[PDB]
Order: C-alpha cells, then sequence, then structure tokens
C-alpha cells in the first residue's frame, strides 16, 4: 500500500487529525447517557456528561462532515472505564466525562459505548479512510484521599472487574505516597501525585505487566496510534520500555503530552522526543504561533527562529503534532477577533512540517476559557465557514504534495509582518506566504522559489485573498502586492526519479520486527535495505513500492544506525538516521547507588554493556540520576528500560560538562528479568 493509505500506522505525516471530547461532540445513542445528577442535555453545565459518544462520531463520518472537511484521523477521549463517582469540589460537581479518571484499563467507559461499539466505530472510520487514535493516561487512576477512602472511588483500579487494589491501605504498593507535587522539579512531578490523582507506582511489577497488558488489548483492537497523557509525569525510563512493548507487538504512532508554556524551551522535552520511542504535541510550536497571529507578542522572525530551532532540536521534527489550541488551552478564537487570525494559523498549520490536529469546533469558530470553558459542545456542523473551507482545501495537499508532509522548510521572504516559506522534497514543492498584518499590503520584490517558470494560482483560490504568482527563469518572481490579512500557496508535483526516503516507523524496536520506510522514487522492484552498513534484501523485504518498503529489522546489534535504501539498480537514497534497534524485549529496572557524594554542577550517570546503556560510552551515559524523592543524596537513583533476561555490567559515572570521573573497581553486574521490573542497589565504588 502507497505512504498515504489509511493502513499505514506508522506515518500520520500525510494526515490531519481531527481531535474530539467524545462527550461533547455528538450524542448518537442517548440510550447510554448517564442518568440524573452525572447528565445534562443541554450541556450547559460544563463539568457533567453531555452525552456524545461512539456512535456519534459514527455518525458524523458517515454523513460527509469529517471527510468533507479533508480530516484524515480522529483523535478521541480516553475509552477505558472510568470511575462513576460525582465529585465535589468545593461546591462543584464534576464527572469523568474527559476520560481521564480510570478505573479499569480493559474496559470501555460506558457513556462512550460497548466493546462492539468501538468495533465499529474503527470499521466505519476505517472504511472512510480514516485512522483513530486514542488518548491512553497510564499515570495514575482516579482523585483518592488517603484517609478518606470515602471520597470518590479511593482511586480504585480494577483489571477487567478484579479488584486489584486502592489508594487507603496500599499495602502492595501500587501507587505513590509521597504526597503531591509542586511541579517544581522534574523528580517532583513524576513521583508524587499530580493534585489529588492517585499516582501508579510504575515499579511494581503488577502495575508494569497490568499496563502493558491493557494496551495491548487495545491494539488489537484495531487502532491507529496512541496519544499518551502527563509523559513528563511518568519515569522516561519506563516509558521507553513501555514503547518498546508497543513496537516489538504491533506497532503504532504514539506521541505524548509534555506541557511548554510561553517561550519554553525545553532539552529535556528534546531528549525525550528523541530517544523514548514517542514523538510529542509540539507545544513550542504552538505557543509561537499563537505569540504570533493570536497575542501578536512575537513577530515573524520569531515565527522563524522557532522554525529553524526546532527543525535542529527534534531528531525527526516531522513526527512532532502541531495545533493551534487543545483542551489545555483558551480556544484560538476570541469572541470579538478578527476571524482571519484563526484562518490564517490554520493555514500555517496545515501547510508546516509535523502531523497537524485540529480542536473539534475550531471550523466553526468556538470561543471559550480554560476547562472547562474550552469544551463546549459543537454548536452546529454546518460546511459553509471559511474556516472549514481552508481545511478543505489545504489537508488534502499533506497526501497529494510530498513537499507538504515530509519537505524541508526555507524562509524565502520576511518582515515584521509577513513570512514566505518553501517546503521542497524531491521533485516537489509548495511556497506559501503570510501577512499577518491584516490592515496593511506589503510589496514583495526580491521573492527566490524553487518552482519552475510559470505562473501558478493560489491553491485556496483567493479565499483569504491570495493571488497568483509569475515565476520567471531563476525562480526567481515577479514583484507582487500581498494583501492585507493575505495567505497564498503555490505548488509543483511532480515524479521524483531516485529514492527520497521522507520517513521511517517504528524508530525503536528489536531485530525481526517490520519497519515502514515512506519516501518517493524507490521503484516497483525490490533493491536493499542498508541498516549501518548491513544490507537487507530479498525475503526479509516483505514489501517493496514506490511510495513504501516494509522489511524486517535484521539481527544486528543493539544500537543506533543510519539507513538507506538503494533502488534495483543500486542507486542510493539520502541518510534517514536516529533509527534505534533494541538489544531485545525490554524491562524497566531502577538501578539505586549509595554514597555518591558530587561537587556542584556535577551528577551521576550510568553506563554499561549493552546499548540500553550507551555501551561504555560516556557521552552516552544514562542520566542525570535522581536524588530527592524516592531516594536522598548522595544516594542516586534512576528508572531504566534494559534488555530482558540480560546479564548485564555496569558502573556509575560523575559528569560535570564533558568532563567524567569513573567508579573504580570492577562492573557492577546483574542479570534483568525476564519480565516484571527489578532494583539493583549498590554502592558507589571508589
Ligand atoms: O532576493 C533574495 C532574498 O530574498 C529574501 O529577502 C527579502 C527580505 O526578506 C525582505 O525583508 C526584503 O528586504 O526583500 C528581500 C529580497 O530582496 C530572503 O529573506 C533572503 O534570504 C534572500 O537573500
Ligand atoms: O538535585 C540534584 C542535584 O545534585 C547534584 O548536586 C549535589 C551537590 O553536588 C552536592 O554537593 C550537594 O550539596 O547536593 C546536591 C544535590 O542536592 C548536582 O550537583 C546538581 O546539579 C543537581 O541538580
Ligand atoms: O572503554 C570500555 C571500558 O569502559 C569501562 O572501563 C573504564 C574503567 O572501568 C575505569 O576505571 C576507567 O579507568 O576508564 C575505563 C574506560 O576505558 C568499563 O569498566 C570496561 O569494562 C570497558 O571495557
Ligand atoms: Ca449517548
Ligand atoms: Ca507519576
Amino acid at each position: 500500500a502507497p505512504d498515504t493509505s489509511v493502513s499505514n500506522k506508522q506515518n500520520f505525516s500525510t494526515d490531519v487529525i481531527y481531535q474530539i471530547f467524545t462527550d461533547r461532540f455528538s450524542d448518537g445513542n442517548p440510550a447510554n447517557n448517564p442518568t440524573g445528577a452525572a447528565f445534562d442535555g443541554t450541556c450547559t453545565n460544563l463539568r457533567l456528561y453531555c452525552g456524545g459518544d461512539w456512535q456519534g462520531i459514527i455518525n458524523k463520518i458517515n454523513d460527509g462532515y469529517l471527510t468533507g472537511m479533508g480530516v484524515t484521523a480522529i483523535w478521541i477521549s480516553q475509552p477505558v472505564e472510568n470511575i462513576y463517582s460525582i465529585i465535589n469540589y468545593s461546591g462543584v460537581n464534576n464527572t469523568a466525562y474527559h476520560g481521564y479518571w480510570a478505573r479499569d484499563f480493559k474496559k470501555t467507559n460506558p457513556a462512550y459505548g460497548t466493546i462492539a461499539d468501538f468495533q465499529n466505530l474503527i470499521a466505519a472510520a476505517h472504511a472512510k479512510n480514516i485512522k483513530v487514535i486514542i488518548d491512553f493516561a497510564p499515570n495514575h487512576t482516579s482523585p483518592a484521599s488517603s484517609d478518606q477512602p470515602s471520597f470518590a472511588e479511593n482511586g480504585r483500579l480494577y483489571d477487567n472487574g478484579t479488584l486489584l487494589g486502592g489508594y487507603t491501605n496500599d499495602t502492595q504498593n501500587l501507587f505513590h505516597h509521597n504526597g503531591g507535587t509542586d511541579f517544581s522539579t522534574t523528580e517532583n512531578g513524576i513521583y508524587k501525585n499530580l493534585y489529588d490523582l492517585a499516582d501508579l507506582n510504575h515499579n511494581n511489577s503488577t502495575v508494569d505487566v497490568y499496563l502493558k497488558d491493557a494496551i495491548k488489548m487495545w491494539l488489537d483492537l484495531g487502532i491507529d496510534g496512541i496519544r499518551m497523557d502527563a509523559v513528563k509525569h511518568m519515569p522516561f525510563g519506563w516509558q521507553k520500555s513501555f514503547m518498546a512493548a508497543v513496537n516489538n507487538y504491533k506497532p503504532v504512532f504514539t506521541f505524548g503530552e509534555w506541557f511548554l508554556g510561553v517561550n519554553e524551551v525545553s532539552p529535556e522535552n528534546h531528549k525525550f522526543a528523541n530517544e523514548s520511542g514517542m514523538s510529542l504535541l509540539d507545544f513550542r510550536f504552538a505557543q509561537k504561533v499563537r505569540q504570533v497571529f493570536r497575542d501578536n507578542t512575537d513577530n515573524m522572525y520569531g515565527l522563524k527562529a522557532m522554525l529553524e530551532g526546532s527543525a535542529a532540536d527534534y531528531a525527526q521534527v516531522d513526527d512532532q503534532v502541531t495545533f493551534i489550541d487543545n483542551h489545555d488551552m483558551e480556544r484560538f478564537h476570541a469572541s470579538n477577533a478578527n476571524r482571519r487570525k484563526l484562518e490564517q494559523a490554520l493555514a500555517f498549520t496545515l501547510t508546516s512540517r509535523g502531523v497537524p490536529a485540529i480542536y473539534y469546533g475550531t471550523e466553526q469558530y468556538m470561543s471559550g476559557g480554560t476547562d472547562p470553558d474550552n469544551r463546549a459542545r459543537i454548536p452546529s456542523f454546518s460546511t459553509s465557514t471559511t474556516a472549514y473551507q481552508v481545511i478543505q482545501k489545504l489537508a488534502p495537499l499533506r497526501k497529494c504534495n510530498p513537499a507538504i508532509a515530509y519537505g524541508s522548510t526555507q524562509e524565502r521572504w520576511i518582515n515584521n509582518d509577513v513570512l514566505i516559506y518553501e517546503r521542497k522534497f524531491g521533485s516537489n514543492v509548495a511556497v506559501v506566504a503570510v501577512n499577518r498584518n491584516l490592515n496593511a499590503p506589503a510589496s514583495i520584490s526580491g521573492l527566490v522559489t524553487s518552482l519552475p517558470q510559470g505562473s501558478y494560482n493560489d491553491v485556496l483560490g483567493g479565499l483569504l485573498n491570495g493571488n497568483t504568482l509569475s515565476v520567471g527563469s531563476g525562480g526567481a518572481a515577479s514583484n507582487f502586492t500581498l494583501a492585507a490579512g493575505g495567505t497564498a500557496v503555490w505548488q509543483y508535483t511532480a515524479a521524483t526519479a531516485t529514492p527520497t526516503i521522507g520517513h521511517v516507523g517504528p524508530m525503536m524496536a528489536k531485530p525481526g520486527v517490520t519497519i515502514t520506510i515512506d519516501g518517493r522514487g524507490f521503484g516497483s522492484s525490490k533493491g536493499t535495505v542498508y541498516f549501518g552498513t548491513t544490507a537487507v534484501s530479498g525475503a526479509d523485504i516483505t514489501s517493496w513500492e514506490d511510495t513504501q518498503i516494509k522489511v524486517k529489522i535484521p539481527a544486528v546489534a543493539g544500537g543506533n544506525y543510519n539507513i538507506k535504501v538503494a533502488n534495483a539498480a543500486g542507486t542510493a537514497s539520502n541518510v534517514y538516521d536516529n533509527f534505534e534497534v533494541l538489544s531485545g524485549d525490554q524491562v524497566s529496572v531502577r538501578f539505586v547507588v549509595n554514597n555518591a557524594t558530587t561537587a556542584l554542577g556535577q551528577n551521576v550517570y550510568l553506563t554499561g554493556s549493552v546499548s540500553e546503556l550507551g555501551n561504555w560510552d560516556p557521552a552516552k551515559a544514562i542520566g542525570p540520576m535522581y536524588n530527592q524523592v524516592v531516594y536522598q543524596y548522595p544516594n542516586w537513583y534512576y528508572d531504566v528500560s534494559v534488555p530482558a533476561g540480560k546479564t548485564i555490567e555496569f558502573k556509575f559515572l560523575k559528569k560535570q560538562g564533558s568532563t567524567v570521573t569513573w567508579e573504580g573497581g570492577s562492573n557492577h553486574t546483574f542479570t534483568a528479568p525476564s519480565s516484571g521490573t527489578a532494583t539493583i542497589n549498590v554502592n558507589w565504588q571508589p
């Protein structure tokens, strides 16, 4: 199947995701609606259930609403069984309408539907070429109070109906009992509860195994991706061992939520997207887009800088999920604002690098503040708004113009208010012009592009006041005026003759798993795939077409590899880097080192004999280790994904900048569990 097929669960770059709060979309089955105090059919009270469900979604897929818009993926609320209690929070009643308060990860939330409703949803969507993504929130269960076990459901956790345990009398230690976070440090927001949510202890084997099993069921149900909640609040090593369980079983595209504030740029965020096995919601992009197009607190120069920086900070920039708003921000559209701002931010997002996501109702110009105000019910299913038409014209280009799905981004003209950028991939080009100045036109002279000589009509047809472009030889465009609030998209598509890889997925897996290599120019005859210097050809290449190749990872040593392909004639493609071959299946193990005293600005790291521990390379050592919460300095700890059942030799080190101090003595040693978790406690050797 081609790269753009609904069947590609490994690549969402050619899709347009539509984000839905199931409860607030469409109630197609009134019979599963909660009753009494939990329910408000008028949806005036935004904290109760309004009744939207899977049937409703199914209906909107079949009556042409989503498909007419060009949407090709839907992202829905966590589908698992939620607590049934109404929670009064100081006078205000709250329900689990959001799906974020899990009680059993093996069953469905009956307000959304039954397992059968779930399967029908997957079927309908699939039939209309729409992929299905689900929220998955394994960080916690529900609101709990340790000494008031009668509060809510005491954070109770069931395994398909069977009680595993609760927050009060947690002898099994299913949960963390370290207090609540102040979001002060990263370590602090990981090992303590968020608010009053009962925090799962992933270092407990039962929880570990339970969650890895629960996700397999959903995979088995046909899901196409997973959106992980609170990824900055769970151990990084555990999360990696979870991605491995997914990828070594049934790989799907996974992206998590790691919130970034205005002007916030975090190296821990980049390292996580670069190394964990999953990608992230692009908050850096969204916050910037809002400053520029909404709040006017930055200009084009700041947008451009975000585009260049990000392309450099993220190893796979094309996998970061972009948006202009979501359930955690006030709606982009402010009641009294010019609609053009939203139209422009949308056009920008759709033609930009990454995987775009549209929060439901955006195309209807919904306004609203923070939670729960940004979660009202979609007021209408009209296809006549300008925003709806913007999406409708632009979304499809991601499927038909690879420059949009996979190209580089390049600024070709800029000032405070105007940005002209070009996307390029193979013999494919897209040039987009944006003038945020809603009051003044701009004189554009000196624009140089890669488009071939000719005239080009605005892809939006003048919808946002775009114009035609005339490019002469050299790619130089002739002078033109870019209207106030103007937005124009111009493009050129052609066959790519040489193999060009545009995307690889999953990005991490053990030998033997099949990965998907997407791009153009691969030809229709099997060629060769190189993992590093190792050549793979023949039968292990399970499928080969011009835009997509499926091949099993060879049994090479764990480590990081570059991928390159060569057509049947031997022409090789560009190198796609950062592909991680696992040493085997993974388990999450906690390493604890006692009495490793350090100087300021000096931290302890861990290294060892397997690629998962960096193979003795201090530049690739794991850390810095933690030393506040679970163990206190001069004791350090850390949860690490390691190959299961392997005997591993390791050592700790102290780094300062790139200056390294090794532990003395001989290597510590240990044998990883075959499943479940473990804790290895040792003392630092001088
Ligand atoms: O002409 C090549 C040139 O085009 C763009 O420069 C623009 C500039 O962004 C505008 O602010 C204005 O000064 O006109 C210039 C073109 O004459 C590109 O930004 C630039 O990199 C490139 O050299
Ligand atoms: O919170 C981690 C913190 O630990 C390390 O600093 C040690 C310091 O080296 C000791 O001399 C001592 O005073 O305790 C500190 C930990 O509280 C790193 O130096 C530091 O960068 C790191 O954040
Ligand atoms: O280079 C691989 C090598 O790294 C580690 O050796 C350390 C050693 O433990 C230190 O005491 C120190 O002198 O630096 C060496 C780095 O070369 C591993 O301990 C060793 O097994 C491994 O082969
Ligand atoms: Ca319903
Ligand atoms: Ca946590």
